[PDB]
């Protein structure tokens, strides 16, 4: 037979990058306010966090990269999914973040204005 479990073992080793956390969102029939980026071989990160917007009150920041969605896989997801995911109808959904020191860039956007649309 079968069921399932699960289980881990504390050892003194390195953390090696700041664990991951869970932080909740009280969305309440609302949306994120939350910008992602895809990585040619790598997964989701944050490209901006609308302030006031829910993600803002839920303390989300750029950088933090999104590992898995309430449950879902953003290490999987693409941009048009996270796009998505984040952009999903639940009274209250979860992330799983977790801080890297292995993303500081920068760049600018590109030169237009109000066109196609």
């Amino acid at each position: 037979g079968s069921s399932g479990s699960s289980g881990g073992e504390r050892r003194k080793d390195r953390p090696y990058v700041e664990e991951p956390r869970h932080v909740k969102v009280q969305k309440g029939s609302e949306p994120l306010g939350i910008s992602i980026v895809s990585g040619e071989k790598g997964g989701i990160y944050v490209s901006k966090v609308t302030v006031g917007s829910i993600a803002h009150q839920a303390g989300l920041e750029y950088g933090d990269q999104l590992l898995e969605f309430n449950g879902i896989n953003l290490r999987s997801a693409t941009e048009q999914q996270a796009r998505l995911i984040i952009g999903q109808q639940c009274d209250t959904i979860t992330i799983l973040a977790q801080y890297n020191p292995h993303v500081h860039q920068l760049s600018s956007h590109s030169r237009s204005g109000p066109s196609s649309g």
